C-alpha cells in the first residue's frame, strides 16, 4: 500500500525507471497541442475571409445607400431637418432600384418570402408612430396613445414611395428593408458560397431630440449554390482526427481520475483502520485536460456543422474552440513543473495566488464605490462614465496608466460651467489613481515577493 | 471593569457567544448597503436620460442655427470676416423664423418673460460695444471710456433685423438669446414633462483679435405639464424606506459611540485612582457609518424635492448620494477585517498609510517646483501647460506613463523657433520622469514592501 | 573648539536652546518662497495674455490669407499644381489689398523701413531662384550655378504683381513679407500697448519634389503707444521687494557659508597639529539656496526690463525665474529633514542616488545603441524614427508603456514591402521593451529597496 | 601554469603592473566606437535626405493622379459605383498627360523598354479579369474558368483609352504603370543623381464585394546622372578607416580567443595527468567584438557599394550597421564592469538573467494561449484582433498598459449584438491584464530583488 502509493506520487521518468511502461499519455498530450492549434488556426483563416467578405460589402452598402455618407462618421450620422430626412429616405429607395446599373458588386434581388415584405415586393419603407399623438408644447399639453402604428409602402425592384407622408410629430421610426443576393467569388480555395444579405436602415426617432440618426445594418445568410462549377474533404478528416485524439485523451485522463480516487478511498479506509486532505490524490492537470477534451469535441462537431452550412452559431463555437486551445497551452505548464529550476517559479506563483485573490476581493469593494460615485457624479458631464460598464473600464484603465491626460482635459472643459464639479472630479480622481498606484500594485508586489522569498528558503 | 472593557473590544461572533444577543447592526448594514446601493442605481439611471434628452437638443440647435457647423468643430468654430460673422447671425435668426418648417423636433415659442426680451418679443439680437471706441492704430492712439453699452432689436416669432450695423472696431459681442418648449415624449416610463430651452448663441470679440469665436450654449428648466394624459409611489416608498433605515443605523451607531465615550471616561478615571490613548476607545467604522447615514439622508431629501420639479440642485445631490454609496461599500472592509487572512492585508496597508502620507508630503513640495516651473516656462509654447491645473494633470499622467510621447512631440515642432527652449523641455521632462519613475514609485513599494513584513513577521 | 563644532552642527532648535537667537534665515527662506511664488504666477498670468493675443491673430491670418486653409492642416498644407500656386499666391495679395473691408481686426498699414520693403511698399512678393538652371531629366543632364538671384515686386497698400511669371524649374522659394499694425484692447488690467506683427508666407521649393508646402509665420514686436488714453506701480514695487528679499538672504547664507568654511580650516589645522572629508562642513542647502537667490535677481532684473518694453528676452527670463522657484520649492524639503519620520525617507532617497546614477550610466550606454539601431533601420520606415531626438523620445515613452500599439501599428504596414524590416522590428521592439520592463525598472526599485531596509535596519 | 593562469584572467590595470604592456587593444576599442557611430550616423543623415525625396513626390503623385485624393485617406481609399472607376480611371490617365503643363516638378516621360509597355507607349492601362465568368447569383449559379485574362492598352505621352470597357462581373483588378525620370536637386553637398519612379496605380477587385480600393505606389530606380555639371572623396577613405580599424580589432580578439583556448587545453591537460567548466576560458566579450568587427566590415563593403549605385540593397546594409553599433555600444559595458560599484549592478543583471530567461517560457505558454483564444473569439469583432501579429502587438501593449480604454471601447459598441461575445470578451481582457500586473511582472520584480541581495550579501 505504501509503495503503490509511492508510485502514485512519482514523476514521468520515476515512473518510467519503476516500471518501464511508455509514457503514452505525454505523447498524446504534445499531439493534442499541436493538432488542436492547427485546427483552430486553419478555422480562423477561414472565418477572416468571410468576416471580410461581409464587412465590405456592409461599407460599400453604406456608401451606395446613405446620401452624404463618409467613412468614420457612423456615429454622428443623422438627419436634423424635415427636408433632410425625406432626401436621405429618397436616396436610400431609388439607390435601391438603379442598383444594377451602378454597383461595382454583382446584387441580385429578391421578391416577397415573409413580412415586412408582401409577395411580389423587394424593398419594405415602413414608418412607425403613436396611435394617438396630440402633442402641444404651446399649452404644456399632451394626449397620447402609446400604441405603436405601422404604415408600409412596398416597393417591387425594376413612384408611390415618393408620396410618403411622415407624421413627424408623432412619428416613432422608419425602417427601409430589402435584401440583395451575392456570389462570394474571393472564396477561390474553396468553392464561392451564396450570400443573402438583409438589409435594414434606420431612421430612429425614439429619443423625439430632433435630431434622428440614421444607421445601416446588415445580416448575411450563407448557402451552397445550386449550380457551382469552378473548372478544375480533408477538413473533415482533419475534425475527426481531432476529435479521436481528444476522445483518447478524455479516456485516458478519466481512468487516471478513477484510479487517484480509488486509491484515496484505499488510504482512508486503512488510516481509519489504524486510527481537504483527500483532494492531494486529485490531480488538477486531469481535470483540465478533460475540460479541454470536451470543450474540443463539442466545438469541432459544431464546426462540422456549420462548415457544411447546417449551422451558423459561430460565436458559440469559436468561444469552445478558443477557450479550449488556451486551456491546452495553459496546461504545458505541468511539463516545465517537472524541472526544479522552473517549479520554483510555478510554485511561488501556486503560493502567491491565495493571497492574491484574497487582496482582489479587498480591492473589489472599494472599487466597486469608487465606480458608483463616479457613474453618479460624472456621469452628466463626462462621456467615459455615462454606464456603469463604461466607468468601470475607464477606472481600470487609470489603474495601469492608461488615457489619464485625455479623461482630465474631458473635466477641464467644465471649469466654468459647475466649479464644484470640477474640484469634486479633481478630488476623486487624484485620489483613485494615487491610492491604487502607491498602495495596491505595491501590496500586490509584497505578496508575489513574500512568496518568492518563502520558495527560496524554505 | 475588566470583564465589561474585555467585552467591549470582542469581535462580533465572540460577543454573540459571551451574551447571546443577536447582531442587529451587521444585518442592518448589510441591508443599508443593499438599499443605498439599489436607490443610487435607480437615480442614475433615472438621470442618464435627462441628460441624453438635453444633449441631443443642444446637437439639433447647434445644427439648426450655427451656419456651417459640423460635428466636432465646437473648439475652432470663429468667424473671420465680416461678411461671415453678418451671414451667421442672419442664418440664426432666419432658422429661429422658420423653425415650425422645417425643424425635426416640436418646439413652442416663448414670448416676453422679462429681460432680455420685451412683452411681445421672442427673440433678442444683443450688440454690446464701448461707450467711446476710438482706436487709430496708424498713430498709435486710443481713446477708449470701457464703460459697455447694449443696443438689442426684438424679434417676434412668426425684417428689421436685416439692417443690425456692427460697430466691429469697438465691439464687444453679440448674442442672440431666445427660448423654446418641448415636452420630453421619450420618458415613456414615467410622464413626459415639459422642458424650456433658453439657448444663448454668443459672438465673442472680446479678445479683439481678428477672429471671432461663436458658441451656442442651452439651459433647461423641467417643468411637470400642465394636463399630461397618458392612456393607461413607489418611487417615494423607496426613498421613505432608505430614510428610516439610515435612520435607525445612524441611531444605533451613535449609542455604541456614546457608550465607549462613557467607558473611556471610567477607564481613565480608575487609571487616575490608581496612578492618543484615549481614542482607542472611538470606533472608527461607526464614524464612517454615521457620515454616510447623514449624507444619505441629505441626499434623499433632495431626491424628493428634485423628483417632484420642487428642486433642480442635482450637482450636489448627486454629490451626496455618491459619497454615501463610496463610504459605504468601503466600510464593507470591516467584515473582511475579522478573517484573519484578509485582516493580514488590511493591517498591511493601515501601518503602511502614515508614511505613505509623509512621503506625500516630500513629493508634493517638489512636484509643485515642476509644476510652477512648467507653466511659466513651456506654457507660451505647449498646448498642455497653459494653465497650473492643466501643468499638473500633464505631468501626473507622464508619471502614470500617459501621453509622454505626444508631450515631447509637441516640443519637436520647436526645435528651430527656440533652440534654447526646446533644450530646456528636453531636461526638464526626463529628468522629472526619470526622478518620479526610478525613485519616487520604487519607495512607495518599499514602504508598503516594509510594511508587509512587519506585519508577516512581528 | 569642540564645543563650537558641535553647535556648528545643531538643528535649528538645539541653536535656539543653545545660544537663543531669534532663527532669522528660516523665516527668511518663508518669506522668500511666498514672495518668490507670487511673483512667478502674476508674471505668468500676464504673459499668458499676450501669447493668446499672438496666437489669436496669427490664427487669424492663417484663415485672412492662406486660399483654402481650415484648422489642423498646418503641416499638410501645400501646393502640387501651376494653377494652385499662383492662385494661392494672388489670394494672399488680393487679401492683403482688401483687409480694411472684410477683417474683424483693426489693422494699419506698414511701409518701407528696410529690407525686403522699399520706402513706399507695405507687401513685398519675393522669388528666389538659382542663378544659373538648366534641368533635363530626359537625357540626365544639369547644369546648375547654385548662386541665388532673388527678384522680388513690391505692392503698395490701397496689378504689376498679377504679372508674376515663376521660374518653376529652378525655383527655391516664394515669399510675402508685409506688417500690420494693432492695438491689443483686451489688455484692459493693463493700458493697451501697440503691436506689429511682421508677417511671412513661404512657398517652400527646396525639396524640388513637385509638393510645395505654404506655411505663415509671425513675429510680434511690442512697444507702448504714443497717446494712450483709458478713461479712469505695485508691480515694481513687488519686483523691487523680491530683489531685497533675495539679496538679503544672499548676504546670510553667503556669510553662514563662510564662517563654514572658517571652522573647516580651524578643524583640518588642529588635527594636523594633533596629527571629501571637508565637504561636511558645506552646507548644500545654502549653496542651492545662493544660486536661487542669483537665479531670482537676474531675471527680477530682466522681469522689470521686459514690463518697460525695454527687451524682449522673454525665454531667459522665464527660464530664470521659474527654475529659481523649482529650487526654492525642493529646498523646502530641508524643514521636512529636521523630524524624524520624513527624514528616513529623504536619507533612503540619499543613500539611493549613488547606485541609481550608476545604473543610469549603465543603461544610458544600452539605451545609445538601441537609439543608433533603430534610427537607422527604422528611419526610413516609421516617422517616429526620423531623427535621432526622435527615436529617443519614442523609446523613453515605450519604456514607461506609453504609444506603444501605435509604434506597433505602423509596422504593421510594411509585413508586404519588407518582410526582412518588418521581422527585425518585432525583434527589436520586443527585445527593447522586454529588457527594460523586466529587467531594468527591477533593478532600480531593488536598489530603492535596499536603501530603505539600509536606513530602517543601520 | 599558474602564474600564466592567474595572468590570463587579471584586469587591465592588473595586467599593465603585471608586465607593463600598453594597452593596445582597449584604446583601439575606443577609437573603434568612435569611428562605427561616426560611420552610421553620416549613413543615416544621408538615407534621410533621399527618403524624404521619395517620400514627398509619392505624395505629389497621389495629388496629382487620384482624383479627390486627400491626406490621411490612404487605407478607406476606394470607388463604390461604375461611374466612379471610370473617373478615377480617366483623370489619372488625362493627368498624366497634362504634366508637363500642371506640374511644379520637372518630369521625363519614358518609353517602352520592356513589358507592360510597348515599344513607343509611356502609359499601360491594364484590366485583368476571368477567362471564363458566368455569375448569376438570381439563381445561385456560376460558371467560373479562374484563368486571368490581362487586355492592356497602350498610351504614348503628349484618346483609345477612353474607349475602355470593363468586365465588372469578373473583373480582378485594374492597373495604370507608368515610368517618370526626374532630377533630385535638393542633394546640393552631393552631386544631383538621376530618380526613375515606377508608379503603380492599382484599382483592386479581388474581394469581389462591390468596394474597389485605390492605392498609388512608387519603386524609385536611383543612377547616376550622365552630364552632371554643379559651378564648382572623404566618405570612401573613411569606410577605408573603418574597415581596417575593424580588421585590426578582429586579429587582436581573434589571437587573445585563440590564445585562452591554449591555456584552457594546457590546464585540462595538466588536471587530467594530476587527476561547462572549460567555457571559463572564453572571453565573451571578444566574441562580442568580433562578432561587431564582422558585421561592421561586411556592412562598409555594402556601403560602398551601395554610394557607388552599384548596389540598392539599404535595407541589409543598414540592419549590418546598426546591430554593429548596438553590439559596440553594448560592450562598452565591460570597462564598467572593472569598477566595484558598477560590476555589483552588471553581476545583478548577470545572476538574474538565467531565471528571468526561465520565467520568460513559462509566461510564454500562457500568453500563447491568450493570443489564439483571442484571435478566435474577438477577430470578427475587434480591428486589433484581425491577425496573430496584431493580437500579440495588443496583448504586449495592455500588459505594459498602453490602449485600454479604446481596446474596451471597441467592444463596448457590441453589447446588444452579441451579448455573449461581449461578456466573453470582459473575462478575457480583465483576467489577462489583471494576471498579467499583479502576478507576472510582481514575480519579474522579485527575480531582481532576490539577485541583488543575493549580490549584496553573499
Ligand atoms: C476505459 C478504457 C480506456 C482505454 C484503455 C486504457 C488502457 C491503458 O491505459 O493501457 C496503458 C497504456 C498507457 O496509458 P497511460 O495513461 O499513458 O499510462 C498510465 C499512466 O502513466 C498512469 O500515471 P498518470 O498518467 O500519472 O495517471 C500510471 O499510473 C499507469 O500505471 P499503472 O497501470 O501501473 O497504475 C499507466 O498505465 O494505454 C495506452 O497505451 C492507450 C492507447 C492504446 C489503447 C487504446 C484503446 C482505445
Ligand atoms: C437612542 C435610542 C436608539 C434605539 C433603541 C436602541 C435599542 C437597542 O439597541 O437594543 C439592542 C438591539 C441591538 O442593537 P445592536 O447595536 O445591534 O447591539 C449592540 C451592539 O452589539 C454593541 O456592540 P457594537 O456594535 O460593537 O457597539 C453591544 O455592545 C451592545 O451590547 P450591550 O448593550 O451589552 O453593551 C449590543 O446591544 O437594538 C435593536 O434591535 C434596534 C432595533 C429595534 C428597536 C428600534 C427602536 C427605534
Ligand atoms: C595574428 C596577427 C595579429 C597581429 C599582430 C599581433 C601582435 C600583438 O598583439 O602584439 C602585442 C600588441 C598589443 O596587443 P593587445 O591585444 O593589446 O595586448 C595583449 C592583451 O593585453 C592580452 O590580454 P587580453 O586582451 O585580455 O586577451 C594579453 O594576454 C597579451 O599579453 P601576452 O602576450 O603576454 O599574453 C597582450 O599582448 O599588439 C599591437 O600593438 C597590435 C598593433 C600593432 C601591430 C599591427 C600588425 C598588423
Ligand atoms: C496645481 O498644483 C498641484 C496640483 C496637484 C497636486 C499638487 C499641486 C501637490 C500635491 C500633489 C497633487 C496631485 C496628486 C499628487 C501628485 C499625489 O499623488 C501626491 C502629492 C499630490
Ligand atoms: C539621443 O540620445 C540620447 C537621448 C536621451 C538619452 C540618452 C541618449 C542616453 C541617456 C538617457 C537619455 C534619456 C533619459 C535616460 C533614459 C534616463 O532615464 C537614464 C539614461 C538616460
Ligand atoms: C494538482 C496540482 C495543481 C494543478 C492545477 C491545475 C493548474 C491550472
Ligand atoms: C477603528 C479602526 C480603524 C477604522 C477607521 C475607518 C477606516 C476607513
Ligand atoms: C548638506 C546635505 C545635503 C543637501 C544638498 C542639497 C539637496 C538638494
Ligand atoms: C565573459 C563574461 C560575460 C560577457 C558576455 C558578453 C555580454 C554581452
Amino acid at each position: 500500500l505504501r509503495r503503490r502509493l509511492k508510485y502514485f506520487f512519482m514523476s514521468p521518468c520515476d515512473k518510467f525507471r519503476a516500471k518501464g511502461r511508455k509514457p503514452c499519455k505525454l505523447m498524446l498530450q504534445v499531439v493534442k497541442i499541436l493538432v488542436v492549434t492547427v485546427q483552430l488556426i486553419l478555422f480562423g483563416l477561414s472565418n477572416q475571409l468571410a468576416v471580410t467578405f461581409r464587412e465590405e460589402n456592409t461599407i460599400a452598402f453604406r456608401h451606395l445607400f446613405l446620401l452624404g455618407y463618409s467613412d468614420g462618421a457612423d456615429d454622428t450620422f443623422a438627419a436634423y431637418t424635415r427636408e433632410q430626412l425625406y432626401q436621405a429616405i429618397f436616396h436610400a429607395v431609388d439607390q435601391y432600384l438603379a442598383l444594377p446599373d451602378v454597383s461595382l458588386g454583382r446584387y441580385a434581388y429578391v421578391r416577397g418570402g415573409g413580412d415586412p415584405w408582401t409577395n411580389g415586393s423587394g424593398l419594405a419603407l415602413c414608418q412607425r408612430y403613436y396611435h394617438r399623438g396630440h402633442v402641444d408644447p404651446a399649452n404644456d399639453t399632451f394626449d397620447i396613445d402609446p400604441m405603436v402604428v405601422t404604415d408600409c409602402i412596398q416597393v417591387d425592384p425594376p413612384s408611390s414611395y415618393k408620396n410618403l407622408t411622415l407624421k413627424f410629430h408623432k412619428l416613432v421610426n422608419v425602417t427601409i428593408h430589402f435584401r440583395l443576393k451575392t456570389i462570394n467569388l474571393q472564396s477561390l480555395n474553396e468553392i464561392p458560397d451564396c450570400y443573402t444579405f438583409s438589409v435594414l436602415i434606420t431612421f430612429d426617432n425614439k429619443a423625439h431630440s430632433g435630431r434622428i440618426p440614421i444607421s445601416l445594418e446588415t445580416q448575411a445568410h450563407i448557402q451552397e449554390c445550386k449550380h457551382p462549377s469552378v473548372f478544375q474533404s480533408f477538413r473533415l478528416l482533419f475534425d475527426v482526427v481531432v476529435i479521436l485524439t481528444c476522445s483518447l485523451s478524455f479516456l485516458l485522463c478519466a481512468r487516471s481520475l478513477l484510479r487517484g480516487f480509488l486509491l484515496q478511498n484505499e488510504f482512508v479506509g486503512f488510516m481509519w483502520r489504524q486510527r481537504w486532505e483527500r483532494l492531494e490524490f486529485v490531480n488538477g492537470w486531469y481535470i483540465l485536460l478533460v475540460t479541454s477534451d470536451v470543450l474540443t469535441i463539442s466545438g469541432t462537431i459544431m464546426k462540422i456543422g456549420i462548415e457544411a452550412k447546417n449551422l451558423a452559431s459561430y460565436d458559440v463555437c469559436s468561444i469552445l474552440l478558443g477557450t479550449s486551445t488556451l486551456l491546452v497551452w495553459v496546461g504545458v505548464i505541468r511539463y516545465l513543473t517537472f524541472f526544479h529550476n522552473y517549479n520554483i517559479l510555478i510554485a511561488t506563483l501556486r503560493v502567491a495566488l491565495p493571497s492574491v485573490m484574497r487582496f482582489c476581493c479587498c480591492v473589489a469593494v472599494i472599487y466597486l464605490g469608487y465606480c458608483f460615485c463616479g457613474w453618479i457624479v460624472l456621469g452628466p458631464y463626462h462621456v467615459k462614465f455615462r454606464s456603469l460598464s463604461m466607468v468601470s473600464e475607464c477606472l481600470f484603465s487609470l489603474i495601469n496608466g492608461d488615457d489619464m491626460f485625455v479623461t482630465f482635459a474631458a473635466m477641464q472643459a467644465q471649469q466654468g460651467r459647475s466649479s464644484l464639479v470640477w474640484l469634486f472630479s479633481q478630488l476623486y480622481l487624484y485620489s483613485f489613481i494615487s491610492l491604487f498606484i502607491y498602495m495596491v500594485l505595491s501590496l500586490f508586489i509584497a505578496l508575489i515577493t513574500g512568496a518568492y522569498d518563502t520558495i527560496k528558503h524554505p
